[PDB]
């Protein structure tokens, strides 16, 4: 397993990367 | 648990979405 | 090991780098 | 312990700060 600020802080990179081709979509 | 460097950068990018936010206001 | 969301997260941001040395070449 | 391909996703993200400390404030 990994660290929670970890799995947080990925959270916020995966979402970030939607929120991108959304706005470029 | 989760290797240290890895919770450095993460402290980073959690810190920088924060600041980011509130450069908006 | 590390959460897979980690790992998801990751491979984005080493594709990131890769999307990066390319388009300046 | 976090994956290899993670403890690497980090090193380019603490190398990016490092290269923004270096810019501005
Ligand atoms: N930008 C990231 C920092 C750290 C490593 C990787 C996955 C998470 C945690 C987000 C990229």
């Amino acid at each position: 397993s990994s660290d929670p600020l970890v799995v947080a802080a990925s959270i916020i990179a995966i979402l970030h990367l939607i929120l991108w081709i959304l706005d470029r979509l």
